[PDB]
């Protein structure tokens, strides 16, 4: 696998405005939203708590699509 995702560096309350040390990158699988996107992602809220070293992926973002 070498295509890093978006991946909670603390737990990330329910609808909570993302900040960038909420986000770490990392190559796992299943692959979550792109690395590339931590920029994007900064302030857009989660719809659901997101517990530490979660794949963030995109159906959890309110107001996300790629």
């Amino acid at each position: 696998m070498a295509q890093a995702s978006v991946v909670a560096n603390q737990l990330i309350p329910i609808n909570t405005c993302l900040t960038l040390v909420m986000m770490r990158s990392e190559v796992v699988t299943p692959v979550g939203i792109p690395a590339e996107d931590i920029p994007r992602l900064v302030s857009m809220q989660v719809n659901r708590a997101v517990p530490l070293g979660t794949t963030l992926m995109p159906d959890m973002v309110k107001g996300y699509a790629a």
